């Protein structure tokens, strides 16, 4: 369908564009972009945990001010150092009539889903 915007579920502040996700591994969210990265900050994680495809690095977050909402994990994929978002983590709001929905798992949440290329970095 068309472009669809995230915000932070708890502040609202804009994160991404549908357009920016790709899909890694056929179920793992990630956001290409700097202007992206500008909106959480990466908290290094004690115990990470380890998954199959890519390796833990840390918990992301809002960066709004009194928010820091948890959006997801930080993580090393083959040989990018790249962010893994939780749909439930957000609210998604259509732009052109402010619509918003809460999904809780991406099975549901339906948009164009490229697959993560190597090209774009
Ligand atoms: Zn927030």
């Amino acid at each position: 369908k068309e472009n669809k915007k995230l915000l932070c579920r708890k502040c609202k502040a804009l994160a991404c564009y549908t357009a920016d996700v790709r899909v890694i591994e056929e179920c793992h969210y990630t956001v290409l972009g700097d202007a992206f990265k500008e909106c959480f900050v990466s908290r290094p994680h004690p115990k990470p945990k380890q998954f199959s495809s890519f390796e833990k690095r840390a918990k992301i977050f809002c960066a709004r001010q009194n928010c820091s909402h948890d959006w997801g994990i930080h993580v090393k994929y083959k040989t990018f150092e790249i962010p893994v978002i939780k749909i439930e983590s957000f609210v998604v709001e259509d732009i052109a009539t402010g619509v918003q929905t809460l999904y809780s798992k991406w099975k549901d949440f339906h948009f164009e889903k490229i697959p993560f290329d190597p090209a774009e970095m």
